[PDB]
């Protein structure tokens, strides 16, 4: 049993040129590209992404440092939405593992590179957010029968 | 004092075609290659390297997912019977930590890429199941001042 | 807020030819290159470097291990002392978390590629003892505004 998680490259992994090492920690594992989509995010989709955050003091620079151009993702594997989060560490990168994007690239919460769904709710939403349902690909990996047991 | 011990790259390592990534990472670590064979498994030698699971439910299917080609190795370096499985993981890779083999390739403990000696015993008995004495080849590390303390 | 740290890579790096790998780690997370400087490190200077260990018995031996070249480094960053601290690892390689300097590179604490300040007050005594003020670079990165919030 595979699921979907939502993860995207923010401006700054965007800025600092680092989206195919993004893309390849994903692959290494596995994981299958469903979704794909370069836009350039904009204060309203911002404002429904960010809608937990409503109202709060810190979303209005939050919003302005994601207004820039961002990697949309659907990633699909064997509990990915946990391991996705786990990979990219936690939210300030100086509190995330070593190994982790966030660690290995980051030094501030406000820059951290990636976002990635925090729950199987969440992933729903935020795909449909981001993502029309024909850009949502299905397809089969051919080394399936070597990643999955 | 060094020790020896014994890892597999299992057939998914092979297939995916990561025998060489693997074996970078443990040449980092001025871990010296004493011996290297690739061959494919059967189920007799595999009964024998399992051994300590017989009986157990999983063992079966543990057995026909080992059939295919492997990577036999043995590895010297201080500790590296311990060191080897911590830069493993664990078995599950979804419990394993980032940086690790199985954390970083893989998403299920029936696919994850490689096997190492748990200890002592079981290096100098897993030693002896894959390699003739003769296959263990003694010399010393140009870097060695560098690498032992 | 930034503070400045001092790192050095000691003869072992140099030797094993991994200049490079170490300091792409560092520029990985967007620290700055403040110094840097090649040099062979001489008993007298080790001597003050290491002047918390003085009277010690390991003293004499650390010393020979460190007279050779090393890469005189001060890197720029939000909490870049416990930052490179974290990064480097335990200073017994087998006790360091996967993914950091010393658990992916080296065996033993005698030989364990790299040093880095361990608080404000010794940074700052570290920097002042390997560089000279006019040897530190104020300059600002481009991508700064991606970096830190
Ligand atoms: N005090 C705060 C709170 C959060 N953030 C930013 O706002 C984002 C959303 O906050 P949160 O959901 O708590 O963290 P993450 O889920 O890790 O961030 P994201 O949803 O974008 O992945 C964080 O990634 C972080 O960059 C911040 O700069 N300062
Ligand atoms: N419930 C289980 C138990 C184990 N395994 C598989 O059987 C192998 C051997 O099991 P075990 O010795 O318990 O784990 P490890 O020592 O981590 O595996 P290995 O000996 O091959 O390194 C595991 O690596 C894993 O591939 C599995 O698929 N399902
Ligand atoms: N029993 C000891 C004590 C220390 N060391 C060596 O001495 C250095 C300094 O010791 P210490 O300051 O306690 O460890 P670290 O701060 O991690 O080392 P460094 O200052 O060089 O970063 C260590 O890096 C290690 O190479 C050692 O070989 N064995
Ligand atoms: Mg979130
Ligand atoms: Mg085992
Ligand atoms: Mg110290």
């Amino acid at each position: 049993h595979v699921e979907q998680t939502y993860l995207m490259i923010k401006p700054d992994g965007i800025q600092r040129q680092v989206v195919g090492e993004i893309i390849s920690r994903f692959e290494k594992r596995g994981y299958r590209i469903a979704a794909m989509k370069l836009t350039i995010a904009t204060p309203a989709i911002l404002e429904e992404h960010y809608a937990e955050h409503k109202g709060k003091p810190f979303l209005p620079g939050l919003i302005e440092k994601m207004t820039g151009p961002v990697l949309c993702m659907v990633f699909e594997g064997v509990d990915v939405i946990a391991q996705a989060r786990k990979m990219m560490g936690s939210t300030r990168p100086g509190e995330a593992a070593p190994g982790t994007i966030r660690a290995d690239f980051c030094q501030q919460a406000g820059r951290n590179l990636i976002h990635g769904s925090d729950s199987a709710e969440s992933a729903k939403r935020e795909i449909s957010l981001w993502f029309k349902p024909e850009e949502i690909q299905s397809y089969k990996l051919a080394l399936s029968d070597y990643i999955f047991e």
